[PDB]
């Protein structure tokens, strides 16, 4: 499908690819070396990493990138081919990789999860004063806002750290968001309240994302 195209910019086509799955096809298997990082792990587990590394594989491809292992490297982050960038995610009903050209795209961070209420106290612990005031208003009252604040949380920290490789904390990033008139789509702008220092290149300091509901999941996506 192409739910995740909706959170992404449209001029990047040659650097720039992604693939999702809403299931598990029975038949995909790890490539050898990525064996031993499930040997022990439970079904759900196995399943969601098989699934989404074949889609990694296929946004890979259409790139002109032979297959190759993803491994995970530092605080779990994938191992991405020479001169590649890009961002996983696996949740109920939803597989997705968005794969890029590093010359091109400066990292990716992307994130799915079910469109529902957030759990009891997730909501204070990952989000500032200033979001809760801010945030309910910019949007119609049939989104569930703190869920989708949760996942530009999370796609924020995944586009951070492949750069900075330093922990960013939930208070650590201030982010505002606008609603397109459809009511169901916008953006949102993430901005760092810690130091922005990088191994490469310029600080990050604000990091502009996108996101949508799309069948009844919500989904956010950065592209540096
Ligand atoms: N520190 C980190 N930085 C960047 N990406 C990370 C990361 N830790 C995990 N990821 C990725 O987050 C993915 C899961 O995202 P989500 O929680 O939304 O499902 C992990 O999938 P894998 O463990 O299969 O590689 C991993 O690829
Ligand atoms: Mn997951
Ligand atoms: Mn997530």
């Amino acid at each position: 499908g192409t739910l995740v195209a909706s959170v992404l910019p449209a001029t990047v086509f040659e650097d720039l690819a992604y693939a999702e799955l809403y299931s598990d096809p029975p038949g995909l298997t790890p490539l050898p070396e990525e064996a031993p990082l499930i040997a022990r792990s439970v079904a759900k587990r196995r399943n969601e990493f098989i699934t989404v590394r074949h889609c990694a594989r296929i946004a890979l491809d259409q790139l002109g990138v032979p297959p190759a292992p993803i491994l995970k490297g530092d605080k779990g982050e994938p191992c991405w081919p020479d001169g590649m960038v890009g961002s996983l995610t696996h949740c109920a009903g939803y597989r997705g990789a968005v794969v890029g050209r590093r010359d091109a795209v400066r990292s990716v961070g992307i994130d799915a999860e079910p469109h529902d209420v957030l759990p009891n106290g997730v909501l204070d612990a990952i989000s500032l004063p200033a979001e809760r005031a801010d945030m309910p208003r910019t949007m119609p009252a049939a989104l569930h806002w703190d869920r989708i604040l949760f996942c530009a949380k999370e796609a924020t920290y995944k586009a951070w750290f492949p750069l900075t490789k330093r922990w960013l904390g939930f208070e650590d990033a201030h982010i505002t968001f606008e609603t397109d008139s459809t009511g169901w789509t916008g953006r949102f702008v993430s901005r760092i309240l810690i130091d922005g220092s990088t191994l490469s290149g310029p600080p990050l300091t604000t990091l502009r994302g996108r996101w949508s509901v799309e069948r009844g999941l919500v989904l956010t996506a950065i592209v540096l």
